């Protein structure tokens, strides 16, 4: 028998202009912001095209359940990585699944997020998170913390040290650490281009001279990491360099190497950056839910410094963390294509090669799965981890493609969220409003706060 969906009907999508089609619509620098706006209007999917490409977003649990399923679905690289890929190229992230490095690399890097390996990187993030209570219990009273700005001083130092046993020293600089300031450039460019209908015209020719600059500093820190390991340690880099693929018998060529160093410094740190910025967000708009939390690492961290153990007893500070990414997952979508034609949720057909785009932020607030105070900030939610359905929460991503660093990055910002609440009291002095600021991934912009210290010791790390 014919094996179409039993029924069809018009596929929602926002209004087109022209030849340029839906593009217009995301004359922003809050793409994903307005998309969000598109789904609340359209529903769980719509068909969103810009010249030369088109793509679903999908908002449901329903559908994206389904579009989770491997055998029929693979990770696509969205118009953004395709971007990201430029200056990232075949490294974990901007690789494609059947790309001869993705499965290579990623046989050789998997044994360096082990339960094993987390152990072993705990006295490094120690070592950052001190750095960071430092630098606040040294503010003078007229004094305020940029919150972003300080978590990605965290965040980069500690794949820095962790990653490549290297110091970038993020909290002896009083501006961003260069790397970063091409990074955010590069990836505003990447998201800029998305609107671009004509990216060959010369107007742009500034913008790619520029992002070329960009790509180069971010290229000479690498130079700098390598040359500084030939200058001994059981890391990621020594993975990289000596791993071999026990697939192919052979380790990584020098070229992949660099990217997936371009690679890890960036997905390494930006997102727990922009996750620990929005759950102080929200645990300073949401007192009580602070007090609770705060309670938690009082009780938990009775020693000078966290032990291993210790972290992994800070569930309500877990459960934040989770809800914090339920609200504003930070690498906001993901996508992917059909492996073969076929029917989504049994009527919304779909040819061998066909896009979806996740929207994480959207899956997030599914009414029939959360609720309808979604919008509302309750760590509670994640009590029992077992209620939640298959697929509901995927802030990093789905399958062998899922998030490589998902426990590091969770164990790094449980560590400091806990560090931050047992050693200080916090203060919304400016009644901050947020502001999201997007670059491809999300992040608060502008967010400040005054710490008022507890005056507990701190230990040698
Ligand atoms: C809370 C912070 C983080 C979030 C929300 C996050 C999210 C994600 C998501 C959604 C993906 C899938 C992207 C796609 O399918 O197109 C992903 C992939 C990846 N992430 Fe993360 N991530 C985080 C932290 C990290 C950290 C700290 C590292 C590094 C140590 C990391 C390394 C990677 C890599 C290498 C991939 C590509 C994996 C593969 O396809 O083989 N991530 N992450
Ligand atoms: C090298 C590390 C990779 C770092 C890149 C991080 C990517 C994080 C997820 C990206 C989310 C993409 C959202 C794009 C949304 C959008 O603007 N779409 C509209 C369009 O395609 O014109």
């Amino acid at each position: 028998y014919f094996q179409g969906a039993m029924t069809i009907k018009e596929m929602p999508q926002p209004k087109t202009f022209g030849e340029l089609k839906n593009l217009p619509l995301l004359n922003t620098d809050k793409p994903v912001q307005a998309l969000m706006k598109i789904a609340d209007e359209l529903g769980e999917i719509f068909k969103f095209e810009a010249p030369g490409r088109v793509t679903r977003y999908l908002s449901s649990q329903r559908l994206i359940k389904e579009a989770c399923d491997e055998s029929r679905f693979d990770k696509n690289l969205s118009q953004a990585l395709k971007f990201v890929r430029d200056f990232a190229g075949d490294g974990l992230f901007t690789s494609w699944t059947h790309e001869k490095n993705w499965k290579k690399a990623h046989n050789i890097l998997l044994p360096s997020f082990s339960q094993q390996a987390m152990k072993g990187y705990h006295a490094m993030m120690v070592d950052i998170a001190v750095q960071l209570v430092q630098k606040w219990e040294r503010l003078n009273a007229d004094e305020h913390i940029e919150v972003p700005e300080d978590m990605t001083r965290l965040t980069l130092d500690t794949i820095g040290l962790c990653g490549f046993n290297y110091r970038f020293n993020s909290f002896y600089r009083d501006q961003p650490h260069p790397f970063i300031t091409s990074m955010v450039r590069a990836l505003d460019e990447a998201m800029n281009k998305l609107q671009r209908a004509n990216p060959d015209d010369p107007a742009y020719d500034e913008n790619k001279r520029q992002f070329q600059e960009d790509i180069k500093v971010m290229n000479d820190l690498v130079d700098k990491i390598i040359a500084d390991r030939k200058a001994q340690s059981d890391d990621l880099l020594t993975h990289m360099l000596n791993g071999k693929d026990p697939e192919t018998g052979e380790p990584l060529d020098d070229e992949n190497i660099r990217y997936q160093i371009i690679t890890f410094l960036i997905a390494g740190h930006e997102t727990t950056s922009g996750l620990l910025s929005f759950a102080l967000y929200f645990l300073v708009k949401n007192p009580h839910v602070l007090q609770k939390a705060a309670e938690e690492a009082a009780r938990v961290l009775v020693d000078p410094v966290p032990s291993y153990k210790q972290v992994k007893q800070l569930k309500y500070v877990g459960m934040v963390l989770n809800e914090a990414l339920r609200l504003w997952p930070t690498a906001p979508a993901f996508s992917l294509y059909a492996k073969e034609d076929t029917v989504l949720g049994g009527e919304y057909p779909l040819e061998k090669g066909d896009e979806l785009m996740v929207l994480i932020p959207q899956l997030h607030r599914d009414k029939t799965i959360w609720g309808d105070d979604v919008e509302e900030f309750r760590p509670e939610r994640f009590e029992n981890p077992s209620a939640i359905p298959q697929h509901a929460f995927k802030p990093f991503g789905n399958g062998q493609r899922a998030c490589i660093g998902q426990q590091f990055a969770l164990h790094e910002a449980t560590l400091v969220l806990g560090m931050m609440l047992k050693h200080f009291d916090f203060e919304d002095h400016t009644n901050y409003e947020l502001d999201i600021k997007e670059t491809l991934t999300l992040k608060p912009e502008g967010f400040v706060v005054k710490a008022k210290s507890k005056k507990i010791p701190l230990g040698g790390i």
